[PDB]
């Protein structure tokens, strides 16, 4: 259970300064998407945000000291306003989040099945720990209802990082310092990210 049935229902109940929304706009046919940024799945604002040197990107971010949880809202429900329409503004859909687990774990689902395929076939090959989800495994992202899948085509890959490997990526684990910490591998998993950006979207 979430705290809030929509983004209305979360502005009127908590602080402006509490969250906030990121936007860029560059025009690019893929949109990368972190509805649960800052302290909500650590390390997703940072993955977003070095992605946005080269795509489009929307970011909702928990800015509050601790208690984030109470700002997810799951994709199925995530209405807030520029993210309507960002995601209508766009061919394709990249979305960033976070679960719980220890192990380094990446877990790509989403409705681009091909794309999502070859995705997790460059992390195997580049040494990430990446598996696929097939269309029947809970939460696989293909709701026509959730957030990631509301653009021109539909097509969306899903990006599920475990806790333990956002951690690998950042030498503080932080809201204040994960974006002034990110370490080699943080760059090197992004550059596997860029280099399947530019060939999957021709
Ligand atoms: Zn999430």
């Amino acid at each position: 259970e979430d705290v809030y049935q929509n983004f209305e229902e979360l502005k009127n109940n908590e602080d402006p300064s509490d969250y906030g929304v990121v936007t860029k706009e560059t025009g690019s046919p893929v949109l990368v998407l972190a509805i649960h940024g800052g302290g909500i799945e650590g390390g997703t604002s940072e993955v977003a945000r070095e992605l946005s040197k080269e795509y489009s990107m929307y970011l909702f971010e928990g800015l509050k000291s601790a208690g984030n949880s109470v700002l997810h809202i799951t994709s199925t429900h995530f209405d807030e306003p520029r993210a309507l329409k960002m995601t209508g503004n766009h061919e394709y859909v990249i979305s960033l989040h976070g679960y719980a687990e220890e192990d380094q774990q990446i877990e790509v689902g989403g409705t681009d099945r091909v794309r999502a395929a070859d995705l997790v076939e460059k992390l195997q090959h580049a040494g990430f720990p990446a598996v696929l989800l097939n269309m029947d495994h809970p939460h696989a992202g293909v709701s026509p209802n959730n957030i990631a899948n509301k653009s021109k085509t539909g097509l969306s890959i899903q990006i599920e990082m475990s806790t333990g490997f956002r951690k690998s990526l950042f030498g503080i684990f932080s809201l204040k310092s994960r974006a002034v910490t990110q370490n080699e591998r943080f760059y090197e998993f992004t550059e596997v990210m860029f280099r399947f950006l530019k060939n999957s979207y021709l």
